[PDB]
């Protein structure tokens, strides 16, 4: 056992999707009077719908490495994920001092389910106007092989102003891969749908190809998305390392389109453990992160009892309160066809609805990714149940500050 063992709660696991502020936010940048400026990788791009939509596929490029790599040895640390306890929470936020022009952008995080384990989280910068939220859950089971598959449930939705964009993860990954390690593998298509009509495939690698590689296509539409040929530009490489892009089929003018390495400058700002509600992850867990890093089972049994008898009298206290921590910030809401009846329900111009009708992707709880027709689509008796965040609820927060 090397590096420094790191236990983290996943309910942080929802800051790598802004962990790299400025690509967080550059789309929000970028207006029919500058667009051609800000796209480095083609000074002659087409549209500002184009240019947003590489600097979309950029940002979420730039999650990956955070969320599937556990180690990292220019801080000697391995992380190891903690399953998170109903009712959970995780706030922080990136304050972006060294740009004024970014300002703050918030994260609030929070598990809605234990049974089974489901993560909802939001990000939002107010002086932009640039949102997104999004849910995730996953199932995992062996193969016939050690293989160990991990399928992806849920998606994110993106707003940058008046334009929307549908996210949906990598469908699979693939665990214990190499030897003494805990590396991991990605497989399956990821789709960026837009409500402009752009489209971005990335296809992930899996265990063939190179390690950790990928093959991003952005087509005009959806029905172009068919054939491969059609791509207006091809972005392949490694997610965890380096990768170039390349317009129409002139690959004698590949350009380097993003590189894992680099570092961000801006850190996620969380107040310590003495200004922090028992319900943030970093506080409830302490003592049990504490226990797993001395190896002890007989220590981590009696601080996990003391975390579930701490978090059980807790519950008490805020239904005392009038409080509804098991919904905080989220609400579950019920997208098929016909719903039961007390459930909440979305509206006539849900954006999920339309960017999903666009990608013809299955509205159902299905694996990410998955298309309408598909096995996993046409199964029986599927719910289509996915969580929402309420800015309203989070307005309104009482306890929980930043």
């Amino acid at each position: 056992p090397p590096f420094i063992l790191s236990p983290i709660s996943l309910t942080e696991f929802s800051q790598y999707w802004a962990e790299h502020p400025e690509l967080f936010l550059e789309p929000s940048f970028i207006n029919d009077d500058n667009y051609k400026e800000h796209c480095l990788i083609d000074p002659e791009v087409e549209s500002p719908e184009l240019a947003r939509m590489l600097a979309v596929t950029k940002w979420f490029i730039s999650t990956l490495k955070s969320q599937y790599c556990s180690r990292n040895e220019s801080l000697g640390s391995e992380k190891k994920p903690l399953n998170p306890f109903l009712g959970e929470l995780f706030v922080g936020k990136w304050e972006n001092k060294e740009h004024p022009e970014f300002g703050e952008t918030v994260l609030l995080s929070e598990q809605v389910s234990h049974h089974p384990p489901v993560t909802a989280f939001s990000i939002f910068n107010d002086k932009n106007k640039v949102k997104l939220q999004g849910y995730n859950q996953i199932k995992a089971s062996f193969t016939k092989s050690l293989m160990l598959t991990v399928k992806q449930f849920g998606h994110t939705m993106l707003d940058i102003k008046d334009e929307s964009y549908l996210v949906t993860p990598p469908p699979l990954h693939i665990e214990g891969i190499l030897v003494a390690s805990p590396f991991v593998e990605l497989e399956g298509k990821s789709y960026i749908q837009s409500s402009t009509g752009l489209l971005c495939v990335i296809e992930f690698s899996g265990v063939d190809g190179k390690k950790n590689s990928f093959k991003a296509r952005i087509y005009k539409d959806s029905k172009d998305s068919k054939d491969k040929e059609k791509a207006l530009y091809t972005i392949s490489g490694q997610w965890s390392g380096s990768s170039k892009i390349i317009k129409a089929n002139k690959k004698e003018e590949s350009r380097l389109f993003y590189d894992a390495a680099r570092i961000p400058a801006e850190h996620l700002n969380v107040k310590p453990l003495e200004e922090q509600h028992p319900l943030e992850s970093r506080k409830a867990w302490y003592d049990v992160a504490g226990a797993i890093k001395l190896g002890d089972f007989n220590l981590i049994a009696k601080t996990k009892t003391e975390l579930e008898e701490t978090q059980r009298e807790l519950r008490k206290e805020e239904e005392a309160k009038g409080i509804s921590w098991q919904r905080r910030w989220f609400k579950d809401f019920d997208y098929s066809v016909t719903p039961e009846e007390g459930a909440l329900v979305p509206e006539k111009d849900d954006t999920f609805l339309k960017l999903a009708s666009a990608l013809n992707l299955s509205t159902k709880n299905a694996p990410s990714g998955t298309l309408v027709g598909d096995k996993e689509d046409r199964k029986e008796d599927l719910s289509s149940i996915h969580w929402r965040f309420q800015r309203e609820l989070w307005d309104e927060e009482k306890e929980i500050v930043l």
